[PDB]
């Protein structure tokens, strides 16, 4: 009776942590090999079966201020609104969960360093769609924009998330209703025919397979806006957790990881090129990446690849690399850490950020290797 | 021949690290005793002699888009523009420098935990003054607003700093040209008759004793915008430093400190109330403060005093407190650490953020005490 029979096929080289629903990340060897992650490798994160969508009978629902409903077809979304492109990294709340479970087991998909990818998205500006539906530039008080997807659970409830009205209306926030990804139409796994893209914020809020946009006095009433995607003290456990006591994750903290070489690898002597990525929420730029060969006692500054984005609008990761000298038969512990435009930094160790749900894993990334003789 | 004879007198209980120029902080016992720091205790940071200002012949200079100059008197600044009030914490770039020098000596004023204070500022909105001078809401490209103060060095050069045009024009950024502080007129030490207040950013940019506001394609050409107030890798030293390689500090990272009890104090048994402060740049709210009694192996969540500010506009610190049980003749290492609305956190230790200039000290704050028998 398989609810997943309809799912699309995937690239055979992904690291799959869950088949049903499908949740996988690119192999770390390939993760930072390009600045734009090819579509078929882009990390994929699904809560439910992937909806089968028939393009022409597709209608996106958008309720105007007055409770009247406007309803947009896919053709009309492409032609009513000037297409805008935005290059943005999506990062799973629980990227790097693995390292947290090493300290104490947590419940969640066991992502490694790869629950993150970058793509050039293209489509309508949400701000434009809303203005078109009749909304003003500014509402009085705290308002939220709610998205529902087409995928729902056994019992009817759709996946949903929300963002602050302000962020939705802002030209600089670049919030897209994308129908293109890396120059082609949105793949099924990635939200075909339409998804929201919220630059600078946790991946959880980029609703895929979009069916509705509502404006409201409150956050998305949904399970995943309300009872998931929050960070707690390392002391909080499954009996003590109170979801009303922490804000829903929106922006993410500064983050980086070593993608080459891999743990346990033996590398040749002379010169070693260490490569990785770094990124920060909030559209805040990565301004420096320090790398260590000795477990974080001494550091050197890595080189940042990529082109500078406007101030406040660094939605894309920075890729870094650092070529250094390595001795016959030494042991290296390779550490990296990133600093952003607000000078936020990454913490030394993992225990003090541990949280029962395994999200927000951004302590320094350590990689043990040896040098052959 | 004393260039400082003219300086105002101070409160006799301040912790002075430099008499000439005057640079002092409130005693830590008093630092967090109120939410608004009384004027006479507010940390004071001067590069130069304090200018003697004659109110009525005071003119603030403001150059309109066209290179023509408008020139505002103090009366006119009070009456042309609707007074707006903003409660904001100013924090020295080098707050908590002390802890950094403990690792390796640095050059700078040796601030302890107190180079920070909060006050309700009142005065003209910079955005309004600029619009009045003729500027538009939005300029094409990256533009900067430059401030000069009345205080200059032996050889003519005034203290100066700048902020992004965007931040200056934004209603939400609350950038004030203040003439009031905690309900009275600006004290001399604190900028009388006018100072800039930039919420959410390092104290360095709140030019006191304001004489000019210029709009420009570039940052403030001044020594302190260009060759100071930047963060470097812990590897960079006095011979290797390149000031063109890091951004000028604007927003600050998440920060907290224990203000009570004090290092080396012996406290009574039974119950101990630990009090402190926490704050974050960017108008990002402090959402949690964990406190440890055992040097940071186990944590408990402190209570946050204060009232929630609008989203994105938490310019004021949060004060926290936590009452816990303490045993006869134990040793405590009290640690605190804060997490903000973007979920940025504070790093475990200081060595890995060390920088040749001692700025950006935000590793966990440790406080050793004993419990009497
Ligand atoms: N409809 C729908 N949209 C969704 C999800 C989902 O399960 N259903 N998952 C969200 C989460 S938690 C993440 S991290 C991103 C993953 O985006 P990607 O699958 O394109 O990498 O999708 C977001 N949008
Ligand atoms: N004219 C002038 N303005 C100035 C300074 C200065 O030396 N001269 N110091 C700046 C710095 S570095 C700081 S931290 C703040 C201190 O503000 P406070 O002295 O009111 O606490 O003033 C800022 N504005
Ligand atoms: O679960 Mo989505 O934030 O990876
Ligand atoms: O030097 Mo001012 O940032 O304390």
């Amino acid at each position: 009776q398989d609810p997943f029979a309809g799912d699309p096929p995937r690239h055979p080289g992904l690291r799959v942590n869950s088949q049903k629903p499908f949740n996988a990340e690119p192999p770390a060897e390939l993760l930072a090999e390009r600045f734009l992650t090819p579509n078929e490798l882009f990390f994929t994160r699904n809560h439910l079966p992937v909806p089968a969508v028939e393009p022409s009978s597709y209608r996106l629902r958008v309720d105007g201020p007055g409770g009247g409903t406007l309803s947009l077809s896919l053709a009309e979304l492409r032609s009513r609104f000037p297409k805008h492109e935005v290059t943005a990294t999506l990062q799973a709340a629980g990227n790097r969960r693995s390292e947290m479970s090493r300290v104490r087991p947590v419940k969640g998909l066991p992502w490694d360093i790869g629950a993150i990818s970058t793509a050039r998205w293209g489509g309508a500006r949400l701000r434009d769609v809303l203005l078109h539906a009749g909304f003003p530039e500014e509402l009085q008080g705290e308002w939220h924009v709610c998205f529902e997807g087409l995928d729902a659970d056994p019992g009817g409830a759709p996946y949903g998330a929300s963002i602050p009205y302000g962020r939705a209306l802002s030209p600089a926030a670049d919030v897209l209703l994308a129908y293109e990804m890396n120059g082609t139409e949105l793949p099924r796994d990635h939200g075909f025919p339409v998804r929201v893209v919220v630059p600078g914020v946790v991946g959880a809020r980029s609703v895929k397979w979009l069916r509705r946009v509502a404006v409201s006095p409150d956050e998305s009433p949904s399970h995943w806006q309300q009872n998931d995607y929050k960070g707690f003290s390392p002391c909080v456990d499954w009996d003590t957790v109170d979801y009303r006591t922490a804000p829903a994750i929106q922006e993410l903290p500064v983050q980086s990881a070593v993608t080459q070489p891999r743990p346990g690898a033996a590398v040749p002597p002379g010169e070693l090129t260490v490569k990785g990525y770094a990124w920060s929420g909030g559209g805040r730029e990565v301004v420096r990446v320090d790398v260590s060969l000795d477990g974080g006692r001494t550091w050197k500054v890595a080189r940042l690849m990529g082109d500078k984005a406007p101030p406040g609008r660094a939605w894309a990761w920075a890729l870094w690399e650092l070529t250094v000298p390595v001795e016959a038969g030494t042991e290296l512990e390779i550490v990296c850490k990133a600093v952003d435009s607000s000078y936020n930094v990454q913490p030394d160790s993992v225990a003090p950020i541990w949280n029962l749900r395994g999200v927000l894993s951004t302590a320094w990334h350590r990689v043990r290797v040896s040098v052959q003789d």
